[PDB]
């Protein structure tokens, strides 16, 4: 069935006349209807509408493929507007927010022929590594339904892992692509500054530049070719996003040196995660990369400064506004974890943190002239139980943060990173996305192909 | 004179007679200096001596060149002469430069105007300086600044007050006042400054020269000696750029300094974008709430007519109410100055600088609550998005710089809160440009052309509508 196949494989079936686009969509919709009650990962569907799109293309063009995503079913995170779908942030108060226009990233996927099946589940506010909302409930991991799918792009990761869609669209502010992609055993690519514009023609709330500098859009998929396809389609300037650039993609570096991050950000790692890190080092070396351990300086401040900057804003701006609109577990995750790092009410403390961010960014940029890739864990543990961050208190929330210290430094410093299905990531410099994907292909050449999960 | 051709376009007059009107190189543009060197009519050493001699005669009046490297630059010039003669090297070979105190020059001190920093001797050039020197530029020295580079009046504890060479009773502006004054006085051909709240445009306009604030990505700010770490918010609002007496010299310096350096997170490898075919121009007059003198409105109107004559479509009364834009700049900058900067350096800065910050920025600063600062950062993003959308239709904005011509030297000296608000209101066409991260060219008549991010060449092309029609910029002799 096409639910098990990559985008290239689906398109080959269509071009050979072995499947219609409508048949492909029906296969995915039927699988969703069978298993989505268990994962709760597709939270809003557009079944009739996407079948009409598929049929339209079948009738007009038949087996001739149009754009590069023609025939390919897609999952889109609730956060990214899709014309005719609701954009809620997980909140019951926003249940009536229905968008007239696609976001630019979504529009590019659809213009290329992509078939959007619906919107994917998220946590309230998209601030959580567990996709639990007031409006839709909890996303459950298709690999083990007792476990979190991660977050904030947990629904998209779950949809791709379950074979409900071929490619997903998420975003990453504090691991929000990489964490759920790894915990659901799929690829998740956080792009870097400039490449994919974040433009919502329906009117978003205005954001602090500091927060905008740390967030990037990216695809989730079961193969690197699908990651790259979606990445290339979405890349391109749009001057409605200040952060967008017309700079082209840069061809992969010849013989990049790889530095290994293990404990240098202070992360607390399970033995099983250390074993995957070691396995990935082995794979890269067998593919001819030079990989070096114990070359990075003490970077424990990097995830801390992320939490200070983000936490101060959540505690002093966001919670005061939305505390009554979010589920209690969301409020308490913010208070329990981000409350441990927030800087208090004094603007001077926040300004000092912003200076430290710049200092760390410059230090890491300088060392990445020698080590153009950093290989690191994503999470310090495999997918935890659904309740792992539910009303756990301050002490346990500090422990959770310590398990996640290989994640948010990437956001702080504005770097692209590919999460691999084994929970290890490849981080690159700004603008060096294709170098990252080349290293990803080295892992892909060595590890078994990603297979879909059947929720049970 | 007899060693040169006397071109036939000059009918009848003796060659020697014609040449007896040839002005000293202190009056010439970079192209004219280079033509004289290439013809064998001047050596580089001669050019440098002419400038250093003029500085020695008149710099006690302007106080604009604050730290010279006379012996060193003379050695550079002699070395280039001895090796290469009348053959030009790089595109800036033979051209004397002024560099703002802020930007490292190897063997000079970077002080921020503060006597405590008189021992900060830099071993290396900043990247921007290095690029100018590698192209052949001859750095004469460092130029004057205000304490902390936060003032539209270049007054320091270390060097005293820069005075306007066009009228010594008036301010030269700031914070790049020394460089504007050096260029206006004919002490150097090109100056290098920076612009956080008008710090190039204001002194350039008040000194009657061109000043170009470049935009995001183009010129890297890299100090190999180790600068202080800065808030990204402040970094997003500041850009380096040249000050000169012609647009060719602006463009030459800009092109030399442009190029990626990954030691500056804001630097981009993006190339220059060719000028837009037929950009529409929007006129900013009172839409940011500025209080404008009649004389400034007359220059704005004159410039509209020059642009229309060149073929630009120029529209008035098309901008929305943008009075919040300069206010948000003052809120963001002021809060950092009052809650971070002054607590650390108040004892090291001159009282008039501290009092300018309290009197003016204290009117806008947000207090100690981080929530208020975060709110202002959101508003900055909102305004930026709004203006970016408008600038898809109006790719250039024509605006005053200051609301008045160069004020008296004491215009911001211990003036108090109410007078400081009035001064801010006169300057409201200035700092919105910084807030939103936009390039802008200030013309010598105190009017500016603002463009979108990455659109520097479109701006310079529009500036040439003025240069084609206006009298050439002439140097002033301080008296």
């Amino acid at each position: 069935e096409t639910t098990r196949l990559t985008a290239t494989e689906i398109r080959a079936r269509i071009s050979e006349g072995a499947a219609s686009r409508e048949e492909v969509v029906h296969e995915h919709l039927d699988r969703i209807d069978e298993f989505n009650a268990l994962t709760n990962s597709f939270v809003e569907l557009r079944a009739d509408q996407v079948l009409e799109e598929a049929r339209a293309a079948d009738r007009e063009f038949g087996s001739t493929l149009g754009g590069p995503l023609d025939g390919v079913p897609l999952s889109i995170k609730d956060s990214y507007s899709v014309a005719g779908l609701h954009r809620t942030d997980g909140l019951p108060v926003n249940a009536d927010v229905l968008d007239a226009q696609d976001d630019v990233a979504t529009a590019r996927l659809r213009a290329a022929g992509g078939l959007v099946l619906g919107h994917a589940g998220i946590p309230d506010l998209c601030i959580r590594w567990n996709s639990v909302s007031g409006l839709y409930g909890a996303v459950r991991n298709p690999r083990d339904l007792s476990r979190t799918a991660g977050g904030s792009s947990g629904g998209d990761a779950a949809n791709v892992a379950a074979g409900f869609a071929t490619i997903g669209l998420g975003g990453d502010l504090g691991g929000s692509i990489r964490v759920p992609a790894s915990w659901c055993g799929v690829y998740g690519f956080r792009t870097g500054p400039g490449r994919i514009p974040d433009v919502n023609p329906n009117g978003g709330r205005s954001r602090n530049v500091v927060m905008e500098l740390m967030a990037q859009i990216g695809p989730i998929a079961r193969s690197i070719d699908d990651i790259e396809l979606a990445f290339r389609i979405m890349t391109g300037v749009d001057r409605r996003d200040t952060m967008s650039s017309p700079l082209g993609l840069i061809e992969p570096i010849e013989a990049p040196r790889v530095a290994v991050l293990r404990h240098e950000t202070g992360a607390v790692l399970d033995s099983s995660v250390e074993e995957q890190l070691d396995a990935t080092i082995e794979m890269l070396r067998a593919e001819g990369y030079v990989v070096e351990e114990n070359v990075l300086p003490d970077l424990h401040r990097a995830p801390e400064v992320w939490a200070e900057i983000v936490g101060t804003e959540l505690i002093h701006r966001v919670l005061p506004e939305v505390a009554e609109l979010v589920i209690a577990s969301e409020r308490m995750h913010i208070v329990d974890m981000f409350g441990a790092y927030e800087l208090g009410a004094d603007v001077g403390a926040y300004l000092t943190a912003l200076e430290e961010r710049s200092s760390i960014q410059m230090t890491v940029a300088a060392l990445m002239e020698r080590y153009q890739l950093i290989l690191a864990p994503v999470a310090g543990m495999p997918a935890p139980p659904l309740d792992f961050d539910d009303h756990i208190g301050r002490e346990a929330s500090i422990a959770l943060f310590d398990q996640m210290r290989c994640v948010p430094w990437v956001n702080l410093l504005g770097l692209p990173s590919l999460a691999l299905p084994n929970g290890i990531q490849l981080v690159g410099r700004k603008h060096d996305e294709l170098t990252i994907l080349a290293a990803g292909r080295a892992y892909e050449r060595r590890a078994p192909r990603v297979e879909i999960a059947t929720p049970a």
